[PDB]
């Protein structure tokens, strides 16, 4: 509970690539030297006023994180500099190396999931968010990119809540400030919009207004009726679940709880087999 034990990274671990592109911003693939072992580390310039920030990031990731479908925390680093700044601070956990929820759907086929699959990955998704609002935390950015597979084929998440408006594709309308809506509230079912809209990512290959400009979209999601999916070819089960997920109105949307009773996610007889075929995909690396 101090940035003063903290080691310098030297012999522990190094940076080997940029992972993914710079998606996640300065996320690196990391070997752990002594063992060679594989970890995701995160880094980031600290000042002096950036200290007790930190130690929030770092005790929320040391918390939080030690649940299957949370990308498990390792430990924190300083790589310091001359008096004239700035210091380097390194956030070591598990490295999902699978990739992302994205990297699967731009790796399949037609850019589509099978039905299962997305039944599979969104129960692990709302298993995860589960852990996060019984400890009374919001996620606030459920999307391909932040939904992440191991080799083992293990469903885990990251980046859960400086300057920048990120992409408004996945926000729940309730983020989304306008006249009626003027001091926008994250709620714990804000995370299920965001999980709705992964869902049908993985069912069309990109989230419902991707052709808008990033500032259109921001303006008709709250104003838009509630996405739906194109084709016709999905189950009752997965139509219903998209509803659950993007009720508009907060208010009437279902818990996390709720939707892991949900026929889609209930009901998965395939569960072994569809874990088979994920790993399978995998393998083709
Ligand atoms: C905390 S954060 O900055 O949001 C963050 C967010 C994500 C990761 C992370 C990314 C990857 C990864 C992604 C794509 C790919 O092609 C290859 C690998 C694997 N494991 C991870 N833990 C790490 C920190």
């Amino acid at each position: 509970i101090d940035l003063s034990s903290l080691r310098d990274p030297a012999g522990i671990f190094e940076l080997v690539e940029v992972v993914g592109n710079g998606t996640y911003g300065q996320v690196y693939k990391g070997r752990h030297v002594k063992t060679g072992q594989l970890a995701a580390i995160k880094v980031m310039d600290v000042t002096e006023d950036e200290e007790e920030e930190i130690k929030l990031e770092i005790n929320m990731l040391k918390k939080y994180s030690h649940h299957r479908n949370i990308a498990t925390y390792y430990g924190a680093f300083i790589k310091k500099s001359p008096p004239g700044h700035d210091d380097q601070l390194w956030l070591v956990m598990e490295f999902c190396g699978a990739g992302s929820i994205t990297d699967l759907v731009k790796n399949t086929k037609g850019n589509t999931l099978k039905e299962d699959w997305i039944a599979y990955i969104s129960r692990e998704i709302l298993r995860g968010l589960a852990h996060l609002h019984i400890h009374h935390v919001i996620h606030r950015d459920i999307k391909g990119q932040n939904v992440l597979l191991t080799e083992n084929a293990e469903v885990k998440l990251v980046d859960f809540g400086n300057t920048f408006i990120g992409t408004p594709y996945w926000m729940a309308p309730e983020v989304i400030a306008c006249d009626e809506n003027p001091d926008a509230t994250y709620d714990y079912r804000s995370d299920l919009w965001s999980c709705g809209i992964t869902a049908i990512e993985m069912a069309e290959g990109a989230p419902p207004l991707c052709d808008m400009h990033p500032m259109r979209a921001l303006f008709l999601i709250p104003r838009n009726p509630p996405p739906r999916l194109k084709s016709k070819k999905w189950s009752k089960k997965f139509f219903s679940f998209i509803e659950g997920c993007l009720v508009k109105n907060y208010m009437q949307r279902p818990s996390t709880e709720q939707l892991l009773k949900h026929p889609f996610i209930r009901d998965q007889p395939n569960e072994r087999q569809v874990r088979i075929q994920l790993k399978d995909h995998i393998d083709r690396t």
